């Protein structure tokens, strides 16, 4: 009873939001490493080194 | 659980303080009417109207 159910709610609420954000952050970081969709023969690269 | 035991405590706390104050207020007010302790021949009022 040291704290209202509301407070604990708001708390666990933010906690979930965070846990969410981190997972999304993790995924984007991982993608800074583009990978090969399939096995095959790759050709000319349309994008150049250092392009946007 | 809508509110902490602490809050309800502080609440009921003030409530008691109030109830206390009122009772004391009541008593002082009551004492403003100076009544005679007994019946009989009273004498000179060794105190004049307006005097503290």
């Amino acid at each position: 009873q040291a704290v209202s159910k509301q407070q604990y709610a708001d708390a666990n609420a933010a906690y979930l939001q965070s846990k969410a954000a981190v997972e999304q952050a993790r995924i984007n970081l991982r993608y800074t490493k583009v990978l090969s969709p399939i096995s095959g023969r790759i050709g000319r690269s349309a994008v150049t080194e250092g392009a946007l």
